[PDB]
């Protein structure tokens, strides 16, 4: 299904999404992942906090200020870590008359806008701040709690990745963007705006995620070689211009605050805040993901980037494998369209 691959969106009654998990499988059945992102609106009634009129005390201990360079369409973000700052000292920056946000009509303007000036007046970013915005008592969708395989890691080692296996709150500003990556170790994702302005988001399909790459390496030579994975620096900015000019299948969306956005393994994305807003994400796993974390091209250059130990699930899932696994004879190859196992319910 969704041979397409395109940007699908979803409307789940409250009783479809009660079950987390389930509902994963369910767009999963649905194709949903060929496209790499996918979005899933709330039922009207469902809301995570009562009021967000109490965070402009809470602090960002580590903002950053985004300096890209570059020119036609391709672009190196570097970050300069600032000084921490309150949620109430930053929207003031953030809504201040240098990091507004323009004006504007159709999408397609603050787009062209957004590709035109990213490299001048570098804004800030209040990202990767450790914390949720989830009441302790709601059950649907906690990215604090969402009960997927990936509790694993936790359960069997103890071990926490902040960001990963535990929630990260971004407050956003206009011109703060995310670089073309996977999640770490090829995991899934999920993104829920709080409050805000929109979000925009770029992905390409898994399927073709190996021909974005291989256009990466041909713009940015040095960096391909210094790593066999630069692209999870989160430092490559490649607009859809530049996509198109050289045959990269991609589709656009954006999210608007109370808006979910799931994104798939190995699905690349990118995009860009519209202005000031607060964004919560964590990632997560299914099944079909042991296989993707296995085969994993991880950073090599940094001593810092997250890599998972996929022993556990090998054991526990591919029993099977395992031991050919270990030797390192297992030569499965993936079908990026294929929907993970959990699905089969909603296939007859
Ligand atoms: O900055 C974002 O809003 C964002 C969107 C999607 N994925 C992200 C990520 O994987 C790491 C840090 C930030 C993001
Ligand atoms: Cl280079
Ligand atoms: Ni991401
Ligand atoms: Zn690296």
């Amino acid at each position: 299904l969704n041979p397409s691959a395109r940007i699908m969106t979803f409307y789940p009654t409250m009783e479809e999404f009660r079950n987390f998990s389930r509902y994963i499988a369910y767009i999963e059945s649905q194709g949903a992942h060929r496209a790499g992102l996918a979005k899933v609106v709330p039922p009207k009634e469902w809301k995570p906090r009562a009021s967000y009129d109490d965070i402009d005390d809470l602090v960002i201990p580590a903002p950053i200020q985004q300096l890209v360079t570059g020119q036609s369409g391709l672009f190196t973000q570097y970050n300069i870590q600032k000084k921490a700052m309150t949620v109430r000292e930053f929207r003031k920056i953030a809504n201040s008359d240098k990091y507004c946000t323009p004006r504007y009509s159709e999408f397609e303007e603050l787009e062209r806008k957004y590709w035109k000036n990213l490299t001048f007046n570098p804004p800030i970013y209040g990202a990767d701040v450790n914390g949720t915005l989830y009441e302790k008592h709601v059950d649907e969708w906690n990215i604090g709690r969402l009960r997927t395989i990936l509790d694993l890691v936790e359960k069997e080692s103890g071990i926490t990745i902040e960001g990963v296996n535990t929630p990260y709150l971004y407050f956003g500003m206009w011109k703060t963007s995310f670089a073309w990556h996977t999640e770490d170790m090829d995991l899934y994702s999920i993104n829920y705006l709080h409050f805000g302005e929109p979000k925009s988001w770029y992905s390409v399909p898994p399927e073709h995620g190996k021909r974005l790459e291989r256009l990466a390496k041909g713009f940015f030579p040095g960096s391909a070689q210094s790593c066999e994975a630069f692209l999870r620096h989160k430092m490559t900015l490649i607009s859809p211009l530049m996509l198109k000019k050289y045959g990269i299948p991609f589709d656009k969306v954006t999210q608007e605050a109370g808006e979910f956005m799931i994104t798939f393994p190995y699905g690349y994305h990118a995009g860009f805040n519209h202005g000031f807003n607060c964004a919560e994400s964590t990632n997560f796993a299914t099944r079909r993901w042991i296989e993707y974390g296995k085969q994993a091209v991880l950073c090599s250059c940094r001593k810092d980037m997250v890599k998972i130990s996929m022993d556990v699930f090998v054991r526990k899932f591919q029993p099977e494998r395992y031991k050919l696994w270990k030797a390192g004879k297992d030569n499965t190859v993936i079908d990026h369209t294929l929907p993970t196992p959990e699905a089969a319910e909603f296939l007859k």
